C-alpha cells in the first residue's frame, strides 16, 4: 500500500492537511463542506490500509484512488462542466486532464474578512475548521502554491490569532500580522509558479541550471559533486509538487531538510540556526538562508575554461557536467550577479563552445569568449542603475505609472486587468532592490522581473492575444527580460475606441480603500494609452490631473452621485481635447 506509506510519514495532521490541499487545487470551484467529505472518506479509507495492507484498494496508486473520489462530484457538468471530460478517461493521463484545468484566475469572488470579533471567536470556537478554511481558501486560490511551505504558513497563521485575540487591542495585533503574511503568501506563490512553469514548460534541465547557479551562489564552500546531489533531489521535490503529488513532495522535501542539515559542515555555515528548530520552520529556513562567505584563494575561471588545451576534449566526453560546472565556478565567486545572468554567461559560453569546437583551430577561436560577457553583464546594470534614479524621483505611484504607459504601448492587446497588476509588482521592485548596494542590487531586481514577467506570460497563456508577449515568453525563459526591455512600442497596433462602457463611472468608488483608489486611476491611464498610444508626453498626465479631480468633486459633492455624471460627461469633452 502506498496511502499507507505516507500516512505514517507524514500523520493524521500533515496527511489531512496536504489532502486537503491538493483537492483544493484540482477543484478549486468546489465548497468548502464537500471537500472536507471526501478528505474524510479519503482519511478513513488510508486508516484502514495501514491496519490491512491489502483491504479494498490499498494496494493502489494515490493517482486512482484520488481521482475516483474527486469524480464523484466533477461529473456534474452543470457545476464543473469542462471536468467530467476528465472522469471519463483511464490512467496514464485521467490526471494529466486536472492538472492541464488547473486556472491561474479562478472567478472566486473577492475573500474579505469578518470584524477581528468574529475572527477570534469562530478561531477559539473550532479552531480546526478554522484553519481548514484558510488552507482550502489559499490552495483553491493558488494552485501552485508550494504546498510544504502553504503548512508553514498556516502554523503562522495560527500564532497570529493564538497571540492576538489574548492582546488589549486585538484589532491592533492582528491586522498587522495578517497583512504581512498575505504579502508573504503572494510573493512565495509567484515565486513559485516560475518554478513550476520552468520545469513544465523548458524541462528539467532548465530548472537543474536554475538551481545549480542559485545553490553555488548561497553555498560557494560546497563542492560541485555535493551541489549536484543537492540539485538532483531538489529538482525530484518541485517536480512532484508541480505534478500534483503532493504527499510525496511534502515527504522527500524533509528528507532533503534531513539530509542538510546532518552534512552542515560540508555544504554552509549559515545553517546553524536553521538547523535547530522545528521541521516546517527548519525547511522554511535553510530555502531562505544568506550566501556563505566566498572562498579565500580561488583561482582563475579562464584557467580551466578559456586557456586550457582540453577544452573542447572535456566538453566533447560530458558537456552536460562540463558547462555544468562552468556554471558552477561562475556563479560560486559572483553572488553578485542575478541567477538568469548567470544563465544567460552559461548559455553564451556553450554556444560558443559549439561553434568554436569544430573549427581548424579552437583555442583561437574560444580564445575572446571573456570579452563577450561584458555586454551582457553590463546591460543589466545600467538598466537597473537607471530605472532606480527615476523610481526615486517619482516615488513608487509615480514610478508605476510610468511603467503602466510604457508596457501598454509595448503590448497593448493584453488585457488592462493584466497590465495593471504586473505594472504594479514591476514598480515594488524599486522599494525592494533600489535601496541595495549595487553589490546586492542586481540578483534582488532582476531575478524578481523573472518572477513578475513570468506571471504576465502564465496569465497571458490562457488568452493569447499579443504574438509579441507570446514570443519573449516562449523563445528563452533566461532572455525573457532583455527581451521585453527590447520592446518598443506596437507599430501595428490600431487604437481602441471609445464607448461609454470603456470604463464605467458608478459613484461606488468613494467607499473603496485608498489602494482600490490609485488601481481604478491607474487602470484608467492603461485605457487611456490603448486609446491614444502615439499623441502621448505630457496630456496624459493633464489628463490624469483632470480625472483626480472628478473623483474628489463628486466624492466630496452632497448631491447624488450624480455629479460624476454631468461634471463626468464634462470631463470627458476636456480630455478628449488632449
Ligand atoms: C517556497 C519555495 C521554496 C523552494 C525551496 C525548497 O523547497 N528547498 C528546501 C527543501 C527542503 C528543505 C530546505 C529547503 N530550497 C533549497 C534551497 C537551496 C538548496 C537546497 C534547497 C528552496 O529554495
Amino acid at each position: 500500500s502506498e496511502v499507507a506509506h505516507r500516512f505514517k510519514d507524514l500523520g493524521e495532521e500533515n496527511f489531512k492537511a496536504l489532502v486537503l490541499i491538493a483537492f483544493a487545487q484540482y477543484l478549486q470551484q468546489c465548497p468548502f463542506e464537500d471537500h472536507v467529505k471526501l478528505v474524510n472518506e479519503v482519511t478513513e479509507f488510508a486508516k484502514t490500509c495501514v491496519a490491512d495492507e491489502s483491504a479494498e484498494n490499498c494496494d493502489k496508486s494515490l493517482h486512482t484512488l484520488f481521482g475516483d473520489k474527486l469524480c464523484t462530484v466533477a461529473t456534474l457538468r452543470e457545476t464543473y462542466g469542462e471536468m467530467a471530460d476528465c472522469c471519463a478517461k483511464q490512467e496514464p493521463e485521467r490526471n494529466e486532464c486536472f492538472l492541464q484545468h488547473k486556472d491561474d484566475n479562478p472567478n472566486l469572488p473577492r475573500l474579505v474578512r469578518p470584524e477581528v470579533d468574529v475572527m477570534c471567536t469562530a478561531f477559539h470556537d473550532n479552531e480546526e475548521t478554522f484553519l481548514k478554511k484558510y488552507l482550502y481558501e489559499i490552495a483553491r486560490r493558488h494552485p501552485y502554491f508550494y504546498a510544504p511551505e502553504l503548512l508553514f504558513f498556516a502554523k503562522r497563521y495560527k500564532a497570529a490569532f493564538t497571540e492576538c485575540c489574548q492582546a488589549a487591542d486585538k484589532a491592533a495585533c492582528l491586522l498587522p500580522k495578517l497583512d504581512e503574511l498575505r504579502d508573504e503568501g503572494k510573493a512565495s506563490s509567484a515565486k513559485q509558479r516560475l518554478k513550476c512553469a520552468s520545469l513544465q514548460k523548458f524541462g528539467e534541465r532548465a530548472f537543474k541550471a536554475w538551481a545549480v547557479a542559485r545553490l553555488s551562489q548561497r553555498f560557494p564552500k560546497a563542492e560541485f559533486a555535493e551541489v549536484s546531489k543537492l540539485v538532483t533531489d531538489l529538482t525530484k521535490v518541485h517536480t512532484e509538487c508541480c505534478h500534483g503529488d503532493l504527499l510525496e513532495c511534502a515527504d522527500d522535501r524533509a528528507d532533503l531538510a534531513k539530509y542538510i542539515c546532518e552534512n552542515q559542515d560540508s555544504i554552509s555555515s549559515k545553517l546553524k540556526e536553521c538547523c535547530e528548530k522545528p521541521l516546517l520552520e527548519k525547511s522554511h529556513c535553510i530555502a531562505e538562508v544568506e550566501n556563505d562567505e566566498m572562498p579565500a584563494d580561488l583561482p582563475s575561471l579562464a584557467a580551466d575554461f578559456v586557456e586550457s588545451k582540453d577544452v573542447c576534449k572535456n566538453y566533447a566526453e560530458a558537456k552536460d557536467v562540463f558547462l555544468g560546472m562552468f556554471l558552477y565556478e561562475y556563479a560560486r565567486r559572483h553572488p553578485d550577479y542575478s541567477v538568469v545572468l548567470l544563465l544567460r554567461l552559461a548559455k553564451t559560453y556553450e554556444t560558443t563552445l559549439e561553434k568554436c569546437c569544430a573549427a581548424a583551430d579552437p583555442h583561437e577561436c574560444y580564445a575572446k569568449v571573456f570579452d563577450e560577457f561584458k555586454p551582457l553583464v553590463e546591460e543589466p546594470q545600467n538598466l537597473i542603475k537607471q530605472n532606480c534614479e527615476l523610481f526615486e524621483q517619482l516615488g513608487e505611484y509615480k514610478f508605476q505609472n510610468a511603467l503602466l504607459v510604457r508596457y501598454t504601448k509595448k503590448v497593448p492587446q493584453v488585457s488592462t486587468p493584466t497590465l495593471v497588476e504586473v505594472s504594479r509588482n514591476l514598480g515594488k521592485v524599486g522599494s525592494k532592490c533600489c535601496k541595495h548596494p549595487e553589490a546586492k542590487r542586481m540578483p534582488c531586481a532582476e531575478d524578481y522581473l523573472s518572477v513578475v514577467l513570468n506571471q504576465l506570460c502564465v496569465l497571458h497563456e490562457k488568452t493569447p492575444v499579443s504574438d509579441r508577449v507570446t514570443k519573449c515568453c516562449t523563445e528563452s525563459l533566461v532572455n525573457r527580460r532583455p527581451c521585453f526591455s527590447a520592446l518598443e512600442v506596437d507599430e501595428t497596433y490600431v487604437p481602441k475606441e471609445f464607448n461609454a462602457e470603456t470604463f464605467t463611472f458608478h459613484a461606488d468608488i468613494c467607499t473603496l480603500s485608498e489602494k482600490e483608489r490609485q488601481i481604478k486611476k491607474q487602470t484608467a491611464l492603461v485605457e487611456l494609452v490603448k486609446h491614444k498610444p502615439k499623441a502621448t508626453k505630457e496630456q496624459l498626465k493633464a489628463v490624469m490631473d483632470d480625472f483626480a479631480a472628478f473623483v474628489e468633486k463628486c466624492c466630496k459633492a452632497d448631491d447624488k452621485e450624480t455629479c460624476f455624471a454631468e461634471e463626468g460627461k464634462k470631463l470627458v469633452a476636456a480630455s478628449q481635447a488632449a
